[PDB]
């Protein structure tokens, strides 16, 4: 059941913004680890005396990395005279965010028809305003409301180059890396209480509902913008990783970004080659009993060779009644056991491919436990 | 003239510690960019609830990257019960350092005979104490005095594995990168006033004295520990880069680390291959007139082919009356135009090679200006 109850026209995920202590080093690490090209900048060389912002792209995926300069560089500015390209930026907020949470996602940005209308409608329906609509160069409008913790939902709308004041990067500095990642599939938050978080976000967006945790997924009308939320389950045998997240993050925040690949085999080969030379690490692989059990449930979708390829790369597989799901999880992206990345590829639900085809892998909780006990015995 | 006036026995440079917002991302970036192996860690997986510290090594060069966790993880600890492996660490100091200066060097660490004696003698001779001597596992002693700005000179002495509480890294995570860098040659600070800075540091160490700036070099008895200091020269045609440093850094701090390579050709080929894929960028190369002029002054040291190799890699060459110097400078290591790296190789002054053989390249200021005007006309 899709009631299509979006209170304003939502298009697609637009970008994810990380708040950093040093944007350069995080952006360079992520570029190499994920195969994303440097495509835009806003920093001292572009006249921005407030923050350094570097944009990485892979297909439609846009990762933005932002860090504050010394406030002294901009102490003579006021908001009407700012050189910041992102007018919602605030030195104090950014330093407080980073000091509190470590490296993590500040903004989940979605493109909308009219960011001013989205902001106004959201706040009229209970959204806590974070930054009011601001029109950039009479061309782009940006607005921000609180999503959970210190994460904001950022609305961006274009009249007709990422944002005004950003410059396209000199191609000598722009190496065309590409490991196959193409778009953001879903962005997941961790909260202490799932119920109130769902009520709040679904309340102001009109988005509809799509061990150790309970979760639920909020979705836009065409189910292309997917915002799941997790809460911990207490009293479990193993401590809930959601609670560990909340402790190490100092509260609610973004837990994982799921990045769609057009060729998850290639993506994982390229990422795994780079794990120990500056890239990202992956979670421990499931025992081979897991891949022994793959034939019984996805053998009509993947060949034995394609299953063997999942086994050599550590890929997990799930399927609902509509499509099949390939996925894998990285180790945490930074010092704290908080944010990590999922790589995903979906097969089926062609009409283009509908949103959330195959689900989100919830069956892999029971399948992993099964395979673990099976390999043990 | 070397009076050999060290007030305590100094051995060699031991490590450089960067204070970071996220140690993981900076360490991974630096590892790939410089060809340094991950060799030790102290973090949550080793019981350290206070700070995350990752050690990179290349030959004798040791780069340490440290960031604070949430203080809540260690709120029940006191100093006698700390899980920090570096007992001088303080969350508030680290956050204040990073917020003030951005990514940069907190500690220049030198190995000494007796860190307690070095600390006591230093403070008796005017050093401002920063952290008193602490004996780690009855095996290593660490002490810290102020050097300049918020940079400390750290003394380390060993009775007889980097520091107690650090673990050697699982070799799967330890890829044996190596681009030829072998040791720290010199570590340079920027101050507003060279005179008072020199008097202070030479006062408590007994170290002896070895455009847009004035500089001077302080050296230990065998001139293996080299600590130059720069001050700006005001009223110049172009703004002094030392003053830009002081403005963007919020005061004095470490300006550049010069890393000796046993094969600077190889090092630069390997680093330049990685500049646009996560590594470090290099300053713009000198005009070819510079390399046309190399024959007249170093043609008895380098062949035409070896000179051509310097030209293709952008290497600068200088020479005093004792040895010859190959050098090159990176662009700033992070967001701010503050700290950068020099790669260096020295030829001559064999007895092993004496310290500072060939000087520090001060002749390349006039040679660069010459070559620029020559190529212009
Ligand atoms: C939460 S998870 O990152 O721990 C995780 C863990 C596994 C497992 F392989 F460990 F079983 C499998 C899938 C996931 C997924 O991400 C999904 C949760 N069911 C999804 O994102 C949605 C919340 C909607
Ligand atoms: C300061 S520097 O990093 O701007 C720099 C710049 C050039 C030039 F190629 F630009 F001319 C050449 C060499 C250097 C050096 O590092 C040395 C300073 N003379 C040294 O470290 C010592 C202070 C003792
Ligand atoms: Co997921
Ligand atoms: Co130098």
């Amino acid at each position: 059941k899709n009631p299509k109850s979006d209170k304003f026209k939502v298009k697609r995920f637009h970008h994810i913004e990380f708040w950093c202590g040093d944007a350069t080093n995080v952006a360079r690490r992520f570029s190499w680890g994920l195969g994303m090209r440097f495509s835009a900048k806003s920093d001292l060389s572009t006249g921005n005396m407030v923050h350094a912002s570097y944009l990485l792209t892979s297909g439609d995926l846009r990762f933005l990395f932002t860090a504050p300069y010394s406030p002294s560089l901009s102490a003579g500015e006021i908001k009407p005279t700012t050189t910041a390209s992102i007018p919602s930026f605030d030195h104090g907020s950014c330093r407080s965010f980073f000091s509190s949470h470590g490296l993590g996602v500040r903004a989940v940005a979605i493109e909308v028809e009219d960011a001013e209308s989205a902001f106004s409608i959201s706040v009229a329906n209970g959204a806590i305003p974070s930054s009011p609509p601001i029109v950039l160069n009479e061309a782009v409008t940006i607005a921000e409301v609180k999503l959970y913790g210190d994460v904001v939902l950022r609305y961006v709308s274009y009249k007709a180059e990422f944002l005004p004041g950003f410059e396209r990067v000199e191609d000598a500095s722009s190496f065309p890396l590409d490991y196959g990642i193409r778009r953001l599939d879903h962005a997941v938050g961790n909260v202490p209480e799932l119920g109130p978080a769902l009520t709040y976000v679904a309340g102001f967006t009109g988005f509809h509902q799509f061990s150790g945790l309970n979760s639920a997924v909020l979705a836009s009308n065409d189910e292309m913008v997917l915002l799941p939320i997790n809460e911990p389950v207490h009293g479990t045998k193993r401590k809930s990783q959601i609670q560990t997240y909340l402790e190490h993050n100092e509260g609610a925040g973004l837990q994982h970004l799921a990045l769609m690949s057009e060729d998850i085999f290639r993506t994982l080969r390229e990422m795994r080659k780079r794990s120990s030379i500056g890239g990202f690490d992956f979670m421990p692989s499931p025992p081979p009993t897991y891949y022994q059990n793959l034939k019984k449930r996805v053998g009509d979708v993947l060949s034995d060779d394609q299953i063997k390829e999942c086994e050599e790369l550590g890929i997990l597989v799930d399927r609902d009644d509509q499509g099949t799901l390939l996925q894998i999880f990285t180790k945490p992206l930074g010092d704290r056991p908080t944010i990590f990345i999922e790589i995903i590829q979906r097969v089926g639900c062609m009409m283009y491919q509908s949103g959330g085809c195959g689900g989100f892998g919830k069956g892999n909780f029971s399948e992993l436990f099964k395979s673990i006990e099976e390999y043990e015995k």
